[PDB]
């Protein structure tokens, strides 16, 4: 089987990706910080109903060093790597005037350095193993219109719309190609904080900020990880391989570039 | 099973599209003008060879009439109607202090007006048989960034990108989807038009213009029907149910938008 | 003085562009159709009284032989040709599923084929008196993203964003620069028209329907003419010369390319 | 007299700009490290040749705490402050393989989080004298297409695209408009180092680089600080009231988006 690595896959769009390649045929390297194990078990449960191999992998994205042997290991492992999911994120509500020194470079450690990191590591593999890989990054709508009071997100999301472009060229010449998929408002952990995070500032009562960033949603529904997991299983497949650089939006009808 | 039709499937992209979706297990019905069956005999060949159902549908989409009766025909034929693929289109070339009200008349008519019909005839015929369905258009890198000597074409393509989102907001809300794929340089008969004219404008060989506009593709080779076949297979696709109103680039790398 | 002509100039956005240019010092040839005369007396008085000339010039864009013999009008009665404003157009409300091939003709002709047709015959008059000239058309935030329920609308404006590109492009060997202002929501008689024709199908009362689409301008308020004035004044004037093949928004805040 | 800050104003497009606006009838604030004091003495006399009051304010815009200050220092010496240029800025050169996390922490301090400071000092400062301001940002055409080994620069550009956009939204209640300029190939200090470095990479001789990047540009020339001053004119006019973030590019005709 084709082996793929989905970072922050222990939960959220990361699990729902990793259902879905497993469904595909690849066997999956479940990457996600090492506490997130117990949490992972299910994701790699989903993994095994597909009748796939599963393997998880300690990594913390912010640390070079650490993504380079989260990713020997995982080559290891399952006997091979093509396929290298950017998930892993964090998200940031503050107004834009109370963003600190701190709170940027933590976002931009998580979300943008991560992706760098994530690249260069998959890139060395790629050519080790003498293959042509595919790098897919977790853009977001954020990435394609910036969003108030989720300015430090929004720009490191930006940043990764930017990276995918710029990688996917220099690394063209050698086969692989780097593109990124764009979710709209997916129910998972990071909107029940985003939500929180809002009605702590606008008082709405919990739930609601969801469901108002979510109202105008053309095909009129909040979005799941399997949506996501639709477009990245295309970003995954043969059929995608004329695709590069690109940074394709998944929201059901919210930006349209 | 399901249904697609292709317009301007008797060839190039369309006739790739065409073998993919069979592939995928769709019947196809292979709309293009009259003067064509012929040539679309080997299309219709290529699809019954991958065992699904295949019909020729004699269509000019220009004129709306034959648009409504064309895809009646193609319900009729393959017992329904899921999938339809604005694909028909045509390429002028051309210095822009040269361009004739009646090179404007011709192009918009056959490459805006007619998926115009297409979408409202496709809508019609999925809300009669009661299901959700996908249209996809044809765009290209020239509705992403506008091109000198096609300004014509460019705007045409520019046209059916900005059709292809207000479509997909105003028919949401039934559940169909809108999408457009926007292929960069492939080499079919619309191309060995294009270096041809480009030919005599600038005098350089046959094909160098060819080369020339392909220079810049990231991933170093032009592109054939496959390519874009590959993400239009992903648009008739479930996978792409949370997509709409969005233009897709396969283009090897030369836009990044 | 430096001249420039202002297409659809007898009212509206036309109007506040030529008082603003006049304002700027350039004299101002107000084109419009022929019936226009007499509401074009007030854009007259605003210029005269910025000790500019002014003149009335008959033209009907969708025609070519009358827009080549009123630039030259122009040209012969102002003394010279440096700007041209492609600023005449219309506005169409109608659901996608209504939209008929004579309403294509129409709008197409009115908002696109004129543009060609100016542009030709600017790059001419500009070449003729051996000068570099600025050419500068009328998008709107509907270019950028397609609006549902002004389809036909929205892709005229898409193609007239990709003109902006191409003839920029096809130009500037010649030393023409080709950019164009997109508004927002702008209180004029096309709007007072969309409102109109809104309300007939959602039954809101009249105003109510341009006050729900300005609600979610970022500077709180609609636009007038002066405001798009603005960005028109820096295109015309030698600030943007190194400008071109642009199309930037004065909506207030509400797309963001 | 209104009053302006510009960073990095001790030499290039800063120096321009500071030139220009004091041109257009501004005081202006010279920012940029104390080192680069007798360096701005080029651009105070630039200032005061204009009949304007200058001051040059030693700024290292990565440091909060000496944006604050300075931005107190600027609006106390000239009694007033009403238009904020983010320039300062730093490129880096090196294959994507090559970028290390001492690169990414560099060139993200000056390039990005010296924008959110920036902002955040600006608005205070408008807020604090009651007046509604502009702040302008330094994007970049690789903020609208990420170029190869110029990774690291180009998600910077990208972050500060996202930036403009967000605060436009965030801080558009007040009254502040934010927008930003996206110059092509200047030649300044910062293409003479990005030519070095590229020459080293590529084995090019010294020059070609530039001229080979610049090939492109439709108006057939690189550009000066002239060129983009021009538009930040406009962006710090009464002109631009209407226009809020937005990255308008200055680039002669590189990219449309
Ligand atoms: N939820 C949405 O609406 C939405 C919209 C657009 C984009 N996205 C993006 O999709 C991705 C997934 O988001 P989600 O909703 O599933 O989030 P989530 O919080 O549910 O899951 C994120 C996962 O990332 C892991 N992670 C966090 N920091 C890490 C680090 N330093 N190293 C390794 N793993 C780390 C977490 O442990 C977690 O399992 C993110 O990049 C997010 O920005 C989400
Ligand atoms: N070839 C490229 O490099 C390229 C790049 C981008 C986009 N496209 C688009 O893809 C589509 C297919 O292009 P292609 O290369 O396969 O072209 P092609 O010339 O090989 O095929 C075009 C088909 O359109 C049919 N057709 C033309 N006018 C028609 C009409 N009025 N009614 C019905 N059928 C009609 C023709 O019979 C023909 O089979 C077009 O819309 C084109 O604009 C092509
Ligand atoms: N009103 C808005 O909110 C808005 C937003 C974006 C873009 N625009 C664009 O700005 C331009 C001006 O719009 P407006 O609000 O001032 O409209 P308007 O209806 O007030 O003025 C349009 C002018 O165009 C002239 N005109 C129409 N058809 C013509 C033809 N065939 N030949 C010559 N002149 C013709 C009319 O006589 C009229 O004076 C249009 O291109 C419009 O699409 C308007
Ligand atoms: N040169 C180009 O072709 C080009 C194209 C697009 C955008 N830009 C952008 O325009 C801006 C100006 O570039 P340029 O060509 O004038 O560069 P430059 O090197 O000539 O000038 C940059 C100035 O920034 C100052 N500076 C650097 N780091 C600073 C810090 N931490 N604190 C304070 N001041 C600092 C320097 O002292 C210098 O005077 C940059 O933001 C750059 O990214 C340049
Ligand atoms: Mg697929
Ligand atoms: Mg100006």
């Amino acid at each position: 089987s084709k082996v793929a690595m989905v970072t922050g896959g222990a939960q959220g769009i990361g699990r729902g990706i990793s259902e879905k390649l497993a469904a595909d045929g690849f066997d999956i390297a479940v990457a996600d910080l090492p506490q997130q194990e117990e949490q992972a078990a299910e994701t790699i449960k989903l993994i095994e109903a597909a009748d796939q191999k599963a393997v998880f992998v300690g990594l913390d994205v912010t640390d070079k060093a650490n993504f380079d042997s989260a990713i020997d290991e995982a080559a290891e492992k399952l006997g091979g790597f093509d396929v290298l999911v950017n998930n892993a994120g964090i998200a940031q509500i503050k107004p834009l005037l109370e963003v600190t020194e701190e709170d940027l470079k933590q976002i931009y450690s998580v979300n943008v350095f991560s992706v760098f990191f994530g690249i260069q590591a998959a890139s060395r593999k790629f050519d080790e193993l003498g293959v042509k890989g595919k790098i897919i990054n977790a853009a977001s709508i954020a990435a394609i219109q910036g969003f108030p009071i989720l300015s430090a997100y929004s720009t490191t999301k930006f940043a990764v719309r930017g990276l995918t472009q710029a990688a996917a060229q220099e690394l063209a010449p050698k086969g692989h190609t780097v593109n990124a998929y764009a979710p709209g408002i997916v129910g998972t952990g990071m909107w029940e904080q985003i939500d929180a995070e809002l009605s702590k500032i606008n008082g709405k009562p919990i739930g609601e900020n969801f469901k108002e960033y979510s109202s105008s949603i053309a095909l009129g529904r909040p979005s799941v990880p399997e949506d996501v997991a639709g477009l990245v299983s295309f970003l995954a497949s043969e059929n995608s391989n004329y695709v590069t650089g690109q940074v394709m939006l998944v929201d059901g009808g919210m930006l349209y570039n």
